DNA sequence: GACCACGGCGCC
DNA sequence: GGCGCCGTGGTC
């Protein structure tokens, strides 16, 4: 309540306001600090930002990123958001956290500062006795905050000219497809409108409408529905190609070039730390965790991500991290042997259940896929699909046992846990409507494996980052079970070696963790 | 110019 | 299973 002049005492909680949500692009409108119960408001923010030793408060990372932008080394420290997020992943927003635990998220810097000091005490207390959740805060989450700050502030270098050339070329190909579609349509119309396209296909042309949209109940025109109509008419062939190009052009090719920062000449994403229910990171503004890789055009877009002059990119990907984690949690002897002997999984899992059929189940068992789905995709009847599943479990029994065990606990305790003890509360496991319940169950037993893979990758980044500094290298991107680094080409070899070891042995399980590494000048070449 | 819901799709 | 962003359509 008391107002002392700037600056504040040591260890004060920071509050701040931005002109916009992206710290790399925002203008610092005001900052303040709180300690004990009194507030310190800065006359001139950018100047005053140098008096601080660490950014400590709600959204600590954001301010830290902006400080880095200004050439200031202001590391992020404590953040009540991370405490609330560990107590319950559904706590994803300051406004929400405040409205739940107390206080009010306003747009006045001083008010935000006081809010941080109070909410921190509150939540830090609520974390009394919860040692495993406390271990995650000290040893993983809080330290990762500072790593992510350097990733966002470093950005990635982009080949802008390359994407300009590619935009025109792709624009050229879209023109040919739009044309031949209008020809078979008998008239022109908006192809980007699924409402217009529904009419031409299912009414004008005499095509069968197989499925409906969720909320409104219209005849769907999704790629699945379309693929099924591939034989009925040559028009859908071209529409499927049209969608492919438009998607890749509207989302990646056109926008990314226009998001280069002038001060850096690089592209800057945001890594959100309290955004998912399983403990995963998410990415936005822009999302660099969903850059295309599959199709030919998609691969060309990924070549536009390049290293600095005199530097190389280093790409490290875990192999079947989620399946290897399931082996550890399930304790299933057989599945462990497959990994322990270091053999190709999707062939050994076939041999020990009697190729294609082997993969789809391993992929889908984590998601608890429908017996009808395996029948639909693998192009096999319902009974053969339904039998294969029972056959998979007869081979890996402790897996099925682990699923049933997991759900029983979730019904009793109200939550499920990862190996390190990250909680997700899943309510409707005792729902009396089967579809609601069985949906909640799928959410339930998946969380520990996705969440445990997320814990290991997070922990590796924490351990790796100090080592990269000793060698003058950088952490650039993260894609759930992948990392992209940047080293000087003189030392990139050694960095790839060390990074691999750090990731693999981050937390020895019942099986080994394997990492595939590659070095290239662009994101694409650094894998092939 | 802002925001919103929906269908649709990119990635792990 | 877990995300975020696109254009369309509609509203203020
Ligand atoms: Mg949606």
């Amino acid at each position: 309540l008391e107002e002392a002049p700037w600056p504040p005492p040591e260890g004060a909680f920071v509050g701040f306001v931005l002109s916009r949500k992206e710290p790399m692009w925002a203008d610092l409108l005001a900052l303040a600090a709180a300690r004990g119960g009194r507030v310190h408001r800065a006359p001139e923010p950018y100047k005053a930002l140098r008096d601080l030793k660490e950014a400590r408060g709600l959204l600590a990372k954001d301010l830290s990123v902006l400080a880095l932008r200004e050439g200031l080394g202001l590391p992020p420290g404590d953040d009540p958001m991370l405490l609330a997020y560990l107590l319950d992943p559904s706590n994803t927003t300051p406004e929400g956290v405040a409205r739940r635990y107390g206080g009010e998220w306003t747009e006045e810097a001083g008010e935000r500062a006081a809010l941080s000091e109070r909410l921190f005490a509150n939540l830090w207390g609520r974390l009394e006795g919860e040692e495993r959740l406390l271990w995650l805060y000290r040893e993983v989450e809080r330290p990762l905050s500072a790593v992510l700050a350097h990733m966002e502030a470093t950005g990635v270098r982009l080949d802008v000219a390359y994407l300009r050339a590619l935009s025109l070329e792709v624009a050229e190909e879209i023109a040919r497809l739009e044309a031949e579609v209008f020809r078979l349509a008998g008239h022109p119309f908006n192809l980007n409108s699924r409402d217009q396209l529904e009419r031409v296909l299912f009414d004008e042309l005499g095509l069968p409408a197989i499925g409906k949209t969720e909320k409104t109940g219209k005849r769907s025109t999704s790629a699945a529905v379309l693929e099924a109509l591939r034989e009925a008419h040559p028009i859908v062939e071209k529409i499927l190609q049209y969608r492919e190009l438009t998607k890749l052009k509207s989302t990646y090719i056109d926008p990314l070039p226009d998001l280069i920062h002038p001060r850096t000449g690089r592209l800057h994403t945001r890594f959100n730390q309290t955004a998912t229910a399983t403990g995963r990171l998410s990415s936005s503004d822009p999302n660099l965790q969903n850059i295309p890789v599959r199709t030919p055009l998609g691969q060309r877009i990924r070549r536009a991500f390049i290293a600095e002059e005199g530097w190389l990119l280093v790409a490290l990907d875990y192999s079947q991290i989620e399946l290897r984690v399931l082996a550890h949690l399930s304790g299933d002897e057989n599945l462990i042997r497959v990994f322990q002997e270091g053999r190709d999984i999707h062939t050994e899992t076939a041999s020990w259940m009697f190729r294609r059929a082997a993969k789809t189940i391993n992929f889908g068992v984590l998601y608890g896929m429908s017996a009808h789905r395996l029948s639909q995709e693998l192009a096999i009847p319902y009974e053969e699909a339904q039998a294969f599943i029972e056959r998979y479990f007869q081979s890996f029994p402790k897996v099925r046992a682990w699923i049933e065990k997991t759900l029983e606990e979730g019904r009793r305790r109200g939550y499920v846990e990862t190996l390190f003890g990250r909680r997700r509360y899943v309510p409707d496991l005792e729902a009396r409507v089967k579809s609601v319940r069985e949906a909640a169950e799928r959410m339930a037993f998946n969380m520990p494996v996705q969440g445990t893979a997320a814990d290991l990758m997070k922990l590796a980044m924490v351990k790796l980052f100090p080592r990269l500094e000793e060698m003058g290298a950088r952490m650039l991107l993260q894609v759930h079970d992948e990392l992209v680094l940047e080293a000087p080409k003189e030392r990139a070899e050694a960095v790839a070696r060390l990074a691999k070891e750090v990731m693999e042995g981050v937390y020895p399980l019942a099986v080994p963790l394997e990492v595939e590494v590659g070095i290239g000048e662009d994101w694409l070449s650094a894998k092939e």
